[PDB]
DNA sequence: CATCGTACTGTTACGGCTCCATCGATGGAGCCGTAACAGCGATG
């Protein structure tokens, strides 16, 4: 199943170029390494920016749980030979 | 030019009968293409 699902990305790649599932793929397109977070919305903030949290006491494990939880979603599909294992960088920030 | 002789022949109009030539369109159903609509997990 894992190598159908991958034929068949790999061929829509190389003909179109970008269809559904094309995230899975983040960490092969931008060529980062293994376990490297993602570039995200602060990334593209100067260095010298100032960062406001309002209802932190909320917020904060808010940002806590969404590693977690999407690491959870995916760990059963990835076991079951479904992604590859390089789909586990597809992540948000811890 | 006058009179007489036991119901005369042939050819045309006109009405009725019959044969023959001459002559796509509309609604229903199925299909294609296009627009429209409905229908996981972790944390505090």
């Amino acid at each position: 199943r894992l190598e159908q699902r991958t034929r068949y990305d790999l061929e829509m790649m190389q003909e179109i170029g970008f269809c559904q599932g094309i995230e899975n793929y983040s960490r092969h397109i931008s060529g980062r390494a293994p376990g490297s977070p993602p570039f995200t919305l602060i990334d593209y903030f100067p260095k010298d920016f100032l960062l406001i949290i309002d209802e932190s006491h909320v917020t904060i494990p808010q940002i806590g749980a969404m590693y977690n939880g999407d690491r959870s979603r995916k760990e059963s599909l990835v076991e079951y030979g479904f992604r590859l294992p390089s789909a586990f960088d597809n992540r948000p920030l811890t």
